[PDB]
């Protein structure tokens, strides 16, 4: 059981539940902040070769893009939920260092900033840049890229 | 283990020992060939994260560039050999397509066509185009795409 | 090459894979057994001088310390299983009658008794004595000893 | 086939035809000397199972008890002659690190000394210790074992 | 020279605005919550005697008041923004505390003491301490990152 | 350039360098005395926002709590030291009238009398009360508050 | 006294690295320059992180060398500054055997210009090339022919 | 102080003393071997910047330069001896690999082998190139480099 922190790679900051609780609400924000806890811990569920589910630790519920176009469009928001579909595939890119969705598109903070302040929310959108880059580090170290996929 | 095959994308060769062997012999040539069976058969041994051992299945001796350089020139051979250290390191790049060694060359077919005939050498080259892609994919299904990392 | 029985010295049984089957999974025990035929006929894979790998012919699978641990502590039992790495490395002592790990330990009869009924369980174990010899003999020949090395 | 040194373990020093000629006199004795040469190199023509020759490579000649009889006696000088025959046949124990004539007898030193002078003479003899103790080793790499039986 | 800042209410991530937005708001204009972030809302901070000193609205140069410019305004006064200068608009940025208290000890607050009070709530003077009066002081090209506001 | 006395509020003595030396060793503790002199003036290095060094105005030593631990236990003494790292980082809290290490605790006078006598040690220490508290305040008036982080 | 100060001594010019101004206390960001002076604000340090590698302390202010922005391959070119913050980017190793300073990404300190004799003021810059005018040598305060050992 | 091998770095053994003694005599020679152990970790006695002892760890022994002369050849054995003295000064040089004698020759193999073999002497020579590279690594994990001067 590989749990791994997913780090914003330009401004260090980290992915979070919005609020940082042990069992966020269905439908509940991810945001980026700067804080480090377990609540903030996530895993990777491998379902078929790269794609799998993005799941908080804490709660077992998994990220999803808001909604549920499949091929969501830019701008989507990212949130948790406990559902399990195939919309909420994701791979994990770490030769690339970015987050990709099943239809293509990317987790973003949104606006592009390669600095977001803490609560930034995420979002989907197809740009690629150091702003959309994310690395898998360890929880016990957040220099140590730990593979995700095992 | 999880075993998969080489393919090469553009012509959808195979990476073999030379000679298809079920125990080549130390520095034998890893060559591009059409056929498939068991002694064409990869494993991946994770190392570090990403670094690992490219393994072949029914022998398990691993893929080394020829000569076991650190930092090995362009045009170094790659061959099977039964020594395991960090200098034989490659990742498994199944989201650009390639096969990277730990001093940063790829593998490529020696002198780079898209289409090498049957027993084409394979050899260390640094640059990145189409001739050196390749995917890693089910023995028993040659289209089917295996994560190797598990 | 060289095909040969492992014959038990003492008792004149075989080593055989629980139940007789040409393709037995991955962690099927190995057991002894009186009779003689294709589905209990070995070979052996030299990987390293002394080292390699002991194969069951019919079905391609090695022997190996249930577990895989590099160093397995007495009783652990041995089982046939596809992988090839170097916990599954012996030797064949042909002069002193004994099969060695490469961690120092030997095949036995498990209970070590210099009469073990049929179906009786190997296991690895430290000791030396004469109720853990074998010696390798010709499947058309049980007594004649043939080199397992070539 | 495979090209060995015999290394005396104790001393470190080798077997050697007396005079070191690249093609020594029917009855020349072995001896032990530190230099290494093309003329020092020896094969093992496997015969029957464990039974073979040992061949000084450089001349063809074949390692013999002096008088080629069946049971030579303890201090029976060894020498070099091109005779093949049953009485010149040895085993090349690399488990228990000696070389045993087929009536059972092993190859010495002459007196039985650890650390023994060059030009020093072989000799058969029944004894056992770390004074008859050899084992065969990379031309190229004098620490590395290799299977001579191959 | 003199440092620009956002003063932002610590509880709710909203902040101090002149009301309007304008970058050179009118004499008696109240100061109010905001979300919103851009250079109408940076404020500098003119040190007059140790911990006192002007909250000047950086695009007008006008300061902080308390609306009427008593000494010793008393609780629920409106604060602020006006041109003049003197020794009753001296405050100190508390950034130890997280607050901004007036030179007669009391203290911003948003009208109604909300942690989460809605964009336009006005600001008043009123003594009392507690998580809806905290503010703290952060870089205008980083809103999470404070800044020391006296040099 | 602003330079300052550190007077402790509870008594009116002050922070000096034991010994009163305009220069110091590495290691001499911070004690408190009733006497003003240039020796006993501090100035304060803006490092980041609230955090800086406290400097000894005659020697350009800082101020470390002794051994410059990053979490120094309660009882810690303060000494000087010409070091300049992460450990020997301060605020002047002028609002609660405390000097409040980066890791949580404050300077106290040993023992926290609100009197204590001429040569006492200051140490590390958790807890809140009024003989901590310490003001800073003009070389040319000790009734003068003056902003040190100017 | 306690942790090695030394002067970075620029080995064909004689020229030694300043914060540019001379200040005990530099504002983040800025830049290291050469300077013939020497007075305690061109002292540094050296704080051993990893093995060889570690940050190049100005011993004054505390703050620690960067490839301007932060960048972790900066590119040629890039001026050396000072900055309070510690992170990956800013990790150097003292060269001591080739007389050069090398950061994590391989690149060196050179003198804007390359020469091997710079002007007072010249801004360091990082860059690829190896050369006789991108040679330091780390000297004592006492004496400025003293090599040092940066790494106690 | 800080303890560590010296590996040989093209060949992966390491400088012991000969016979591997924890109390070698006065002009033991100073040989490779692949064998890890307690007798065979050093330590390096900074004496001046980058000029220090090399010291054997368990007898306090440091190398020298056999005999007696200021400058000495090349092919000048290297032995242990407890005597400190100016002419058993060398620098450790981790960034070109190598160990360089006061008077600027280098620690060599002799006769030059990039795979020496165990017993292999040590000898001072004016030559540069990959078989007298060495690094300085953990007696814990042979290859890991730690810092020497400290
Ligand atoms: O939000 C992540 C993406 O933002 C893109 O920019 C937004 C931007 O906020 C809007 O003003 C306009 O530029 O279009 C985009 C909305 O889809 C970044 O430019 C893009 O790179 C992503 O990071
Ligand atoms: O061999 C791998 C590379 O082949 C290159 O071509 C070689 C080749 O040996 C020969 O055709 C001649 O041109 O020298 C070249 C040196 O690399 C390809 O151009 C290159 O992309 C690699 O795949
Ligand atoms: O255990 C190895 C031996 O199995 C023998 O057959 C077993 C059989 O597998 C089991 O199902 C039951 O019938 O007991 C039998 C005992 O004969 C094979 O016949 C024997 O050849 C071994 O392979
Ligand atoms: O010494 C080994 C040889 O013994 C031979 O006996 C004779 C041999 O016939 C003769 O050619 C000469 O070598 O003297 C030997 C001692 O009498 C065996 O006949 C020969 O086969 C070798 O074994
Ligand atoms: O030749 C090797 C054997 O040496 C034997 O020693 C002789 C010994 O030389 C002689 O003086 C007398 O003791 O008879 C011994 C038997 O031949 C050793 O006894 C034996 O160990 C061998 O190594
Ligand atoms: O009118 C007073 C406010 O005006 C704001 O203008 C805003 C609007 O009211 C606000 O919701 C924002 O999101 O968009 C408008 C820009 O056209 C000022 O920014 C604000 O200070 C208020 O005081
Ligand atoms: O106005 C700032 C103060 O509000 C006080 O509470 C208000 C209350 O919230 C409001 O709705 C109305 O009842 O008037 C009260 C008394 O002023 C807070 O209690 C006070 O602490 C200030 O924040
Ligand atoms: O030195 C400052 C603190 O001293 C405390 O007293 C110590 C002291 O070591 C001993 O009296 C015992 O009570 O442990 C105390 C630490 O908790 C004062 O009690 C405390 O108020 C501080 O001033
Ligand atoms: O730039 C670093 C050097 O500046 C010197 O000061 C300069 C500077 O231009 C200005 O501050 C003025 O004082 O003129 C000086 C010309 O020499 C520092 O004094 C010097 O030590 C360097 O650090
Ligand atoms: O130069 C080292 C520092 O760079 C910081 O980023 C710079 C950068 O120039 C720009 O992005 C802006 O944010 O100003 C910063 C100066 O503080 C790094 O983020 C910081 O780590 C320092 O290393
Ligand atoms: O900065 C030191 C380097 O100077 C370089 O000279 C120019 C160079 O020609 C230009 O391409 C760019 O790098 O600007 C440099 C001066 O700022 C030298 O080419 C290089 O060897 C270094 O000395
Ligand atoms: O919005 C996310 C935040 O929520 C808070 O409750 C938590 O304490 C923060 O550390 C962070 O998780
Ligand atoms: O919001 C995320 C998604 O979660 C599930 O409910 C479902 O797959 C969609 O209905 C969408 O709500
Ligand atoms: O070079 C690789 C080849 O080896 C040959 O012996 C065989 O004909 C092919 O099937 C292929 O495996
Ligand atoms: O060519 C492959 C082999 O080459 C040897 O020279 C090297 O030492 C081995 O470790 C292996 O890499
Ligand atoms: O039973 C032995 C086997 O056990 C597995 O857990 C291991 O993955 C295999 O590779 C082999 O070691
Ligand atoms: O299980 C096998 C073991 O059986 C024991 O009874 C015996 O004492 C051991 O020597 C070993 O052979
Ligand atoms: O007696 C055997 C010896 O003969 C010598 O002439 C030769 O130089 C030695 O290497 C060794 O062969
Ligand atoms: O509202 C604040 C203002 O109040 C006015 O009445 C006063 O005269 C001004 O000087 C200023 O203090
Ligand atoms: O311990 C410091 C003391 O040492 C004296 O030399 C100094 O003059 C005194 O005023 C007092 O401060
Ligand atoms: O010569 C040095 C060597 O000596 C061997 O005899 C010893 O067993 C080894 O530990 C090694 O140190
Ligand atoms: O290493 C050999 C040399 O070692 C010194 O300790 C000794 O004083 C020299 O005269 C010579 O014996
Ligand atoms: O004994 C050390 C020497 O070994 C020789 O073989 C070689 O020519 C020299 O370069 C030097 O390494
Ligand atoms: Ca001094």
């Amino acid at each position: 059981m590989t749990t791994f922190l997913i780090k914003h790679k330009a401004s260090g900051k980290f992915l979070h539940p919005k609020g940082g609780s042990s069992n966020p609400a269905n439908d509940t924000n991810l945001v980026l902040h700067s804080d480090i806890h377990e609540r903030m811990y996530f895993q990777f569920d491998v379902v078929d070769e790269r794609w799998g589910y993005i799941k908080h630790a804490a709660s077992g519920k998994i990220v999803h893009p808001l909604g549920g176009k499949a091929d969501p469009p830019n701008e989507t928001k990212l949130v948790l939920h406990q559902d399990r579909h195939d919309r909420a595939l994701f791979a994990m890119d770490f030769f690339n260092d970015n987050i990709i969705h099943k239809a293509g598109k990317y987790i973003h903070p949104k606006g592009g900033s390669t600095n977001p302040p803490n609560e930034t929310l995420t979002v989907m959108h197809g740009d690629k840049h150091k702003a959309m880059e994310f690395i898998f580090v360890s929880p016990k170290d957040k220099d140590k890229r730990v593979l995700v996929y095992v």
